[PDB]
């Protein structure tokens, strides 16, 4: 027992991290087979950052302009192209540590592990969620661009996120691995506001189940509600509406705890309108929303990955 | 910017994990060079669990009684011995994925990453701390014993923790890699109470600095205090005394933020006597105590590991 913000083990991803240097810019890249993926704003210069034309800037460049370190092994660029906001550097050596992988686009509310990297070297791993406003609340410093977010399915790494930029509120923005931003952001140093965030209701419910599974249960009750009446309350407190689809994903946890989903909704409703009143749940004093139902089941039942 | 409970990248450790099966008991082992380390209670049986005499139980086992899975490669035990509460299984193949490593014993307050494993397969990685009562608040299921905790030092894995057992309050107890338990615990299915836990003061302060470094300043004040008067208040709030040594480790953070250590102590005192009044720090509504000063410096300046 216990419950922790758990990341996927990061070994298959560390094997894919390289350094990409172009002009004065150094960021990380993801080396899979003979392709190195990285943010196209690597091609920018300090005065290019404002409103660049990347098509102009990219055609402006040669294969030799891209320095790619795989440690002390320098990879030679034999071609390059741009797919949306990612640059694809074709190199003459296929990464012998390439795992089975996919490129997936995740939906808001879903979680993933991030291997924060600098200079091609992994610095740490942590769990995040795709916020409803398509930002992520991560920990990224200058140099961390090219860092990736991923889930693992048994033996397959599902890449879902690459880091690009930090918004003024301290949150972060990036792309899937096909280069399309999550949310309405663009890779330009121009004022862009994240949009109002909201709490991922289905994830709070999942975390309340993890609590019960772990013996926290001061918060339950005899009351029930209907989806409709609960969602009137979710609007008031800035929460994602709960769908019947969401109720359906919460089935397994509901059946394991023997607490109906709409009963745990009543519980969340009382927590929302009365607060926690000095007590904690799973060591937190806030309603935690960065655990999916999958996350809870996996951790509270010991799924492993090969 | 941003601040997350960040684990070390776990690749070097994943390459050392094996499955150890003896009798009806399966758990994880750590395979370094030609030695496989695992909890000695692997040699227990369901009725041996009570007050066993492991010296008796061990001399009475044979090398062939130990199944060691390195994935689908079965390792042959060629010798075994017991160092305190770990079993050291000598095998005829040295792990080709052995990293530079050290066995360290950590002090209370220090942190480490845990690679939670089942059947020799990594399930997830998370950060923990050695609580002042020598438990850890981990996430551990049946089959997880033999999972290790570790820090990384540029290229060197400092192993510090091997999981053995869960205490009734849901927390976890274990040994260093030399087999000596942390705290007054023994590997016996008998009533043992963890003892009263206390908050790690030096770590709370360091996290308050992380907050400032990240722009959470809503808790600062003009007041100062002396170590004496502050410790008088740590006393009252079940906080760990602050030493002049502790004040000295916090120097670099103090210098980088321009907030004297005893000014930050005045801030913590006010947070303790008055609560946070519905506000959060670094996205927590509690005072967080599982970031060392070194964790904050690592994360707020991007230390990498090769
Ligand atoms: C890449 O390593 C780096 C990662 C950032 C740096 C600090 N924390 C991070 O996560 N990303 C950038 O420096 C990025 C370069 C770039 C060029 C074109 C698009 O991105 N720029 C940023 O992240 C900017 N953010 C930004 O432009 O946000 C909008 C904005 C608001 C106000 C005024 C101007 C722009 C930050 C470095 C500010
Ligand atoms: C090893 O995989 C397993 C991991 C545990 C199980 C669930 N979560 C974990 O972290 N460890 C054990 O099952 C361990 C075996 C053992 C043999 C000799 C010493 O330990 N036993 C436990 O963890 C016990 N805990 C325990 O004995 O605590 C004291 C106690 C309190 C009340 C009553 C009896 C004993 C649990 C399985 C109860």
């Amino acid at each position: 027992s216990g419950f922790r913000k758990m990341a996927f083990p990061s070994g298959k991803v560390e094997g894919c991290m390289v350094q990409v240097t172009c002009g004065t810019t150094t960021l990380n890249g993801l080396w899979l087979d003979d392709v190195v993926y990285c943010p196209r704003h690597v091609i920018c210069t300090s005065e290019d950052m404002l409103n660049p034309n990347y098509e102009d800037l990219l055609i402006r460049k040669s294969n030799h302009n891209f320095l790619v370190q795989a440690g002390n092994v320098q990879l030679r660029v034999i071609g390059h192209s741009m797919q949306n906001c990612v640059l694809k550097l074709k190199v003459d050596t296929a990464n012998p540590k390439t795992p089975k992988y996919k490129f997936v686009r995740i939906q808001p509310g879903q979680t993933f592990s991030v291997l924060a990297c600098y200079n091609g070297s992994p610095s740490g791993v942590y769990q995040c969620a795709m916020r409803p406003n398509f930002t992520i609340k991560g920990s990224f410093l200058n140099g961390s661009c090219g860092s990736v977010g991923f889930n693992i399915d048994y033996d397959c790494v599902s890449f879902c996120y690459m880091h690009h930029m930090e918004l003024p509120t301290g949150v972060h923005a990036g792309t899937d691995l096909a280069g399309n931003f999550y949310g309405p952001f663009v890779d330009r140093q121009t004022a862009q506001a994240a949009g109002t965030d909201t709490t991922i209701t289905v994830n709070v419910l999942a975390w309340l189940y993890a609590a019960v599974i772990n013996g926290d249960r001061w918060f339950l009750n005899r009351f029930t509600t209907t989806l409709n009446d609960f969602n009137l309350v979710a609007m008031k407190y800035n929460y994602e509406p709960l769908t019947q689809d969401h109720v359906d994903i919460l089935g397994p946890l509901s059946a394991q705890t023997g607490i109906a989903v709409l009963d745990m909704c009543a519980s969340l409703k009382e927590l929302l309108q009365n607060g926690m009143n000095g007590r904690t749940i799973l060591g937190s004093a806030l309603l935690e929303d960065e655990f999916t139902p999958f996350d809870v089941v996996r951790q509270c039942s010991g799924v492993t990955f090969q």
